[PDB]
């Protein structure tokens, strides 16, 4: 606390709040995550400094793992500004396609190198994407589920953002894969393309409703053993798959290819981020720069 002058919120982070603060002594500005106890296990610092390890040009570089006063603080590189509000300030104009594929890229190649670690984020999600004026974009605020027991409610009692979430965690799935990754980062790459959240839920039945109303209600044909989830009903409605080029439209068919197979309700079918790189949709991959307002 005193090692960094004063500081500045820049938001309150899943599992506290985040500042935007400068090393008293370097004069280095960093990202600031406080997180909010009764001894802190030591099994989640032990997780946390193996993601300090983990460097890529596209994740968030985890500068330093603080626990003092029962409190615990992560160092981060700071960055200025997050894929959330960089879509709502181009809503109008929408962000241009090259751009969209090359974060979309750049964020594959972020997946790919920490899925390959044995590394899962969990909670992709265009607040925790950040992105920088020389056009990189960078994954953030990685998500370790379970960690003490079973994440689902925090103290400030914010609001969880579920329109990301994979349909195999909605159905009570116990053990995720790399593929829940896959799915949210589809979701963000329609939403950077129509400007508009894919499946925008406000529960977690809506939210699972929302998927099978636009994908349709899946079945043992499309994803075998589905209907022996934990969640799974019989009772659930049963919609129609709808014609995808409503879906992201004007994507073109390279786009809405490579989308359709980071969506597929089958985890095992569902696209790695390393078959990801190879698709036809990244054929004339530039690397273009964003126009920031800082
Ligand atoms: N590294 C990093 N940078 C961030 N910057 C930032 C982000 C939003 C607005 C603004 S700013 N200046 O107010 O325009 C700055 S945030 C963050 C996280 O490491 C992080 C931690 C928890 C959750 C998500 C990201």
């Amino acid at each position: 606390m005193e090692n960094f002058q004063k500081v500045e919120k820049i938001g309150e982070g899943t599992y506290g709040v985040v500042y935007k603060a400068r090393n008293k002594l370097t004069g280095e500005v960093v990202a600031l995550k406080k997180i909010r106890t009764e001894g802190v296990p030591s099994t989640a610092i032990r997780e946390i400094s193996l993601l300090k390890e983990l460097n890529h040009p596209n994740i968030v570089k985890l500068l330093d793992v603080i626990h003092t006063e029962n409190k615990l603080y992560l160092v981060f590189e700071f960055l200025h500004q997050d894929l959330k509000k960089f879509m709502d300030a181009s809503a109008l104009t929408g962000i241009p396609l090259p751009l969209i594929k090359s974060y979309l890229f750049q964020l594959l190649q972020g997946l790919a190198f920490c899925h390959s670690h044995r590394v899962l984020h969990r909670d992709l999600k265009p607040q925790n994407l950040l992105i920088n004026t020389e056009g990189a974009i960078k994954l953030a605020d990685f998500g370790l589920a379970r960690a003490f027991g079973v994440p689902v409610r925090t103290y400030t009692h914010e609001v969880v953002t579920l329109w990301y979430r994979a349909p195999e965690i909605l159905l009570g799935c116990k053990y995720y894969s790399t593929a829940v990754d896959i799915w949210s980062l589809g979701c963000i790459f329609a939403e950077m393309v129509t400007r508009r959240a894919l499946f925008p839920g406000d529960s977690e039945i809506d939210q699972l409703f929302r998927i099978f109303r636009t994908l349709g209600t899946p079945d043992e044909v499309v994803w075998p053993g589905v209907t022996s989830m934990p969640d799974y009903k019989p009772s659930f409605p049963k919609w129609a798959r709808q014609d995808f080029s409503k879906v992201v439209p004007p994507l073109d068919e390279d786009g809405r290819s490579l989308l359709s197979q980071m969506l597929h309700y089958d985890p095992n079918k569902r696209i790695s981020a390393k078959a990801a790189l190879a698709h036809p949709f990244f054929q004339d991959v530039t690397k273009p720069v964003p126009h920031l307002r800082l």
